[PDB]
DNA sequence: ATACCTCTTGC
DNA sequence: ATACCTCTTGC
DNA sequence: ATACCTCTTGC
DNA sequence: ATACCTCTTGC
């Protein structure tokens, strides 16, 4: 029935007892330059909670959901996979949503053109550690002289695991509390899995066949950083970190092939308005004067005629490919859109956000089932399968069905299936461009891979480090023993219940270009209005929400 | 043909013959492998 | 005594 | 008197 | 250690 | 007071 005994603070010049070590701040800076440019710094702050880990112990452990696959048409739903656990949490604070609120991403989206990471640090503080002792009367106390460790792996030692990627970074609110997670990493493991359908006879083959010792890798905190341990009047804090990166634009293209270059001339023009009144060429197809790939025809149409290279390209969907660990999905750069579309359209290419309370999902809506949305981005650049098809050398048409391949015939047999799906059309004329930020819930910066030979981009995320990146940043809770311990017996050792609550501050600059008007008409911009207006306010309850917002508003030529 | 691009020296006995020293201009090799494929990119989920 | 099919990675 | 959709490859 | 809704009544 | 799996983007 103690408070503790109060204990009494001790005073140096960046810190005690009851000195705090910090101030909040989560506010955003835009400032302007000369020739437009804007030096946006942004600042970003939370009051972190964390309790300690269920055990103080890495282990190995296997997942294994067979049965789910052992189905047969069920390869997709695979979900077998090795892992170290950790006794660590990682903070991850890589994502728009901990940066912006809409109001900032709007000024950005609708006046620049084009926006670059600049730099990153941050720092935590006011820390504090508790205790809970228990009729079920819980108290809380204080316990002064506890620590907090935290370890920062600057030198990029452990993988890495972006958070994001499982909307697992932190809240997006300022005025709510957050939390790291709980830190693991992948383990090696091989394993096989035959894929199959319904009408498949018998058990293929799905197996988990064990770990190549040779690609073994095991890694600890404590064998690998320094690890500091903070008590309340401690503080710590990271230096600042450059990027290098390239630039991320807020322009979208829109022409496709068929928009490249100078259209044909029109000897015949309309006389009067109406949708209905068109131009003409008035010049035999096949006698016009011009350009083509096509070695055997006269023909010239805005379909035949040449271009410089090509926008986009063509893949595989759905593919699933496999190596050493189980099979999983071939990704796309491009996506899809447009008119044809309407997210019910919505394929290959197109990424999927899902996410809970902490990341947009309203706070006040109950049931856990999670928020979802497709980014669709502005950008032009994706393809529409149904449009393509493939015809004969000989070129004589109008076309014969033996001469030609439709996205309607069947291939291998299936019905369902067309050589579009197994198509690729990417090669050295292929242009195309990064994918493009998406707010809230997109990463922010990525590592990039050390094979020796590079990817053109990342889809998960605009930039992505050439150098090396940031270091992650773990925390946790520094063992609180009882009196009891035996280090020498089997048992698991206990502790007091020990918890810790901290702030967290982190600054991260970009440096962006103002836009400037060029073209007669005006063009468009995010904007609130009736019908999404409540998207950005509290309900009388304090319900909030973030929605997804574009991206790259504006057009800009492509040639 | 050799003769009417290079020059051919003859040695004898007593001769002998030298290249200077030729520096490369070539990256690295690397003495590691990698295993992860796709599938080990990246945050494992949670196991609840 | 090796430099991107000559002389000439010289001068 | 042409520089990467302005002024402005200026200053 | 308060200046006209940011940074910044700074420099 | 984060630099490309150590010390050590130090010296
Ligand atoms: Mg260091
Ligand atoms: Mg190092
Ligand atoms: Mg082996
Ligand atoms: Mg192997």
């Amino acid at each position: 029935g103690s408070g503790n005994g109060s204990g009494g603070g001790g005073g140096g010049g960046s810190g005690g007892v009851g000195i705090s070590t910090g101030t909040f701040n989560n506010q955003t800076e835009f400032k302007f330059l000369e020739n437009g440019w804007v030096e946006i710094t942004a600042n970003s702050s939370r009051l972190v909670h964390l309790n300690m880990p269920e055990s103080e112990n890495y282990r190995r452990v296997v997942v294994n959901n067979m049965d789910k696959t052992a189905v047969n048409g069920n390869m997709a739903l695979d979900d077998i996979h090795a892992q170290i656990v950790t006794p660590w949490s990682l903070v991850d604070a890589n994502a728009w949503g901990v940066w912006f609120n809409p109001g900032d991403w709007q000024l950005i989206v609708n006046t620049m053109s084009e926006l670059h990471l600049v730099s990153f640090e941050q720092e935590i503080f006011n820390v504090v550690l508790k205790t809970v002792s228990e009729p079920p009367t819980k108290v809380y106390n204080n316990d002064l002289t506890a620590s907090l460790m935290v370890a920062l792996d600057s030198n990029n030692t452990m993988p890495f695991t972006p958070a994001a990627m499982r909307s697992e970074t932190l809240g997006f609110y300022p005025w709510k509390p957050t939390i790291p997670t709980p830190w693991r990493y992948y383990f090696q493991w091989d394993r096989t899995l035959i894929p199959s359908h319904t009408g498949t006879s018998g058990t293929p083959t799905n197996i988990y066949h064990g770990t190549d010792p040779d690609d073994v890798q095991f890694y600890t905190i404590e064998n690998s950083v320094p690890v500091h341990l903070l008590r309340t009047g401690d503080e710590f804090a990271t230096g600042t970190f450059f990027f290098d990166c390239k630039p991320c634009r807020l322009t979208h293209t829109w022409q496709t092939n068929r928009a490249l270059g100078l259209p044909p001339f029109l000897n015949s023009l309309p006389q009067s308005e109406g949708a209905t009144n068109f131009g003409d060429i008035g010049v035999q197809q096949d006698k016009r004067r011009g350009v083509t790939q096509m070695g055997n025809t006269n023909y010239i149409t805005e379909a035949t005629i040449m271009r410089p290279a090509e926008v986009g390209y063509s893949a595989p969907y759905y593919s699933f490919e496999a190596s050493t660990q189980g099979p999983f999905k071939t990704p796309i750069a491009a996506g899809r859109g447009g008119a044809q579309t309407d997210e019910n359209q919505a394929a290959d290419g197109n990424p999927r956000y899902a996410f809970g309370r902490q990341h947009g999902q309203k706070t006040t809506t109950t049931g856990e089932t999670p928020e979802r949305f497709t980014y669709i981005a502005h950008q032009d650049t994706g393809r529409y399968p149904e449009g393509d098809w493939i015809q004969n050398i000989n070129f004589n048409l109008p076309v014969t069905n033996d001469n030609v391949l439709l996205p309607t015939d069947p291939i291998g047999g299936k019905t369902g299936i067309n050589y579009t799906n197994i198509f690729n059309t990417y090669g050295p004329l292929t242009a195309l461009n990064n994918v493009p930020p998406v707010y809230p819930n997109g990463q922010i910066w990525d590592k990039e891979f050390d094979t020796d030979l590079k990817p053109r981009l990342h889809v998960n995320a605009p930039f992505v480090c050439q150098n090396n990146c940031p270091g992650q940043l773990f925390v946790k809770v520094a063992p609180n023993l009882t009196n009891e311990y035996d280090p020498d017996a089997s048992a698991n050792m206990s502790r007091i219940v020990t918890y810790s609550d901290f702030w967290w501050k982190g600054k991260l600059v970009f440096k962006a270009k103002l836009r400037a008007s060029h073209t007669w008409n005006p063009i468009q911009q995010m904007s609130i209005n009736v019908d999404n207006q409540f998207n950005y306010v509290p309900s009388n309850i304090g319900g909030m929400k973030i929605v997804y917002e574009k991206s790259q508003l504006a057009p800009r030529k492509l040639y």
